[PDB]
């Protein structure tokens, strides 16, 4: 794990993380569109945030040792500042797993929208237009709050985080 200076993006929970070129160099020959890492934030006193897997993309314009991460990935969104670095670890030997199912807890308005679609394949495609969930690319995580009061991931299976295969992963929708 390396320490990297941290900037929080405010453009959706599933915006990819941007990493500086020195971090990108740690992956070597890996395919530049398929990069993942684990992020943990430092916490009040001992210990740190639990490891969260994210898709990362090179941003050549960032200064050294820098990452940009969505603030919505973590407990609260910054209305006042907090901590100026994170612990970042590239994923090198491993690949990221595909979920068998994802369960969304959604408000009545969104549920009706999803329910006026007779097909499951277009239910995930609809969430893909609303939220930048991309098949076999975006990592989703249990308890992710996509929009306060509208949409939250209740659970994933068999792992608490992983990729969504639009043709394979099962979508479970729960009215709130």
């Amino acid at each position: 794990p390396m320490k990297a200076s941290l900037t929080f993006s405010l453009s959706g929970i599933y915006a990819p993380c941007s990493i500086s070129r020195d971090i990108y160099l740690e992956y070597g020959d890996k395919k530049a569109e398929c990069l993942y890492g684990t992020i943990r934030l430092p916490q009040y006193g001992p210990g740190c945030t639990p490891g969260k897997i994210v898709h990362c993309v090179l941003d050549d314009s960032l200064p050294f040792c820098s990452i940009v991460v969505p603030s919505k990935l973590f407990g609260f969104m910054p209305t006042q500042p907090t901590m100026d670095f994170c612990y970042f670890e590239p994923i090198l030997d491993n690949v990221v797993p595909v979920l068998d199912s994802v369960t969304f807890l959604i408000n009545e308005q969104l549920y009706s929208k999803l329910m006026d679609l007779p097909q499951e394949m277009q239910q995930i495609q609809f969430l893909h237009y609303k939220y930048n969930i991309n098949s076999m690319e975006t990592v989703v995580h249990s308890r992710d709050i996509l929009t306060s009061g509208l949409c939250q991931i209740l659970n994933c299976s068999p792992f608490p985080q992983g990729l969504v295969d639009f043709t394979e992963t099962q979508l479970i929708l729960v009215n709130d």
